[PDB]
């Protein structure tokens, strides 16, 4: 995950962050069309280097971070 590959706990974080069913790979609204800079959750560029941190995809998708929307 983390410390390797690059982008293993941004694909995975969206897939675990968001649930099991609803996690819109930036499917409401991107910027570029997937590629070209990524200035915005490093969701690319998070792990990509050492930053397998989140406290920014957890707003990408998802109703709410803890179950229930509200």
């Amino acid at each position: 995950g983390p410390e390797t590959l690059c982008g293993a706990e941004l694909v995975d974080a969206l897939q675990f962050v968001c649930g099991d069913r609803g996690f819109y790979f930036n499917k409401p609204t991107g910027y570029g069309s997937s590629s070209r800079r990524a200035p915005q959750t490093g969701i690319v560029d998070e792990c990509c280097f050492r930053s397998c941190d989140l406290r920014r995809l957890e707003m990408y998708c998802a109703p709410l971070k803890p179950a229930k929307s509200a």
